């Protein structure tokens, strides 16, 4: 399972901001983190914890997002 | 061959946007690009792009760390010598 979270905002520093607290907090519980793009927008890949942590980082997205006044969508790949 | 290029400054709202910068750079080659973490060394690894590409991209890690004042080091991993 793979969890990609991607950022959209009309505010650069804000989206620079949620990215660099959006993966501290990722790596802080052992998952992976990538970047590669969506369009034009980049996204965050995040890999190699349980779906239930990929869950919590999720509504971690939710609030950061929330936090620094931009959107973010999430897209979960790769369940059976 | 990889090119790890590693973020350090007091402005953490400067680091950010450094950071965002050089993954957007890095992804534009069609790099691949991962993020590491230790209590406060940001680093982001940069494969899958051609050695001249990676140069590039160290220069512009270069002009980053001049235009927000910040520390970006860099290190080149698995490369061959040349001329």
């Amino acid at each position: 399972m793979e969890m990609d979270i991607r950022f959209r905002g009309d505010d650069d520093e804000a989206l620079a901001r949620a990215l660099l607290k959006m993966v501290v907090r990722a790596v802080s519980f052992g998952a992976q983190v990538r970047f590669t793009d969506d369009g034009n927008d980049l996204e965050i890949r995040i890999t190699g914890v349980p779906e239930q942590v990929l869950k919590e980082l999720a509504k971690e997205a939710e609030r950061l997002a929330k936090e620094f006044g931009i959107t973010v969508t999430r897209t979960i790949r790769g369940s059976l």
